[PDB]
């Protein structure tokens, strides 16, 4: 699975984790403790916090470490993000071109 998807949609109800004060942080180590290369997108006003992962593996251990889990007092919520984007067969692409593909 070149191309595979493994992100989750974190939602957070306390309006601080929103800063780099530090209230942020123990959202992240939550996630970031698994796996090292765990990407965050903060989207304020959203209320929504992408978390992407390395592997399909972690993203799931996040959720049962995770969720309606009482977060500093306050339970949050997480959802599997839906593919990365707008998929459905469309106009194939032009002749493809000179490449050498590894071992995997």
């Amino acid at each position: 699975g070149s191309s595979g998807s493994s992100g989750l949609i974190a939602c957070v109800a306390n309006d601080d984790v929103f800063s780099e004060s530090e209230t942020r942080a123990k959202f992240e180590s939550l996630f970031r403790t698994y796996d090292k290369d765990t990407t965050f997108q903060y989207f304020k006003s959203f209320k929504r916090v992408r978390i992407n992962f390395s592997n399909p593996l972690s993203a799931a251990d996040a959720r049962l470490r995770l969720h309606k889990t009482e977060f500093l007092g306050k339970e949050m919520k997480l959802y599997f993000a839906q593919t990365l984007h707008i998929g459905s067969s469309h106009l194939a692409p032009p002749n493809p071109d000179k490449s050498g593909p590894s071992s995997g």
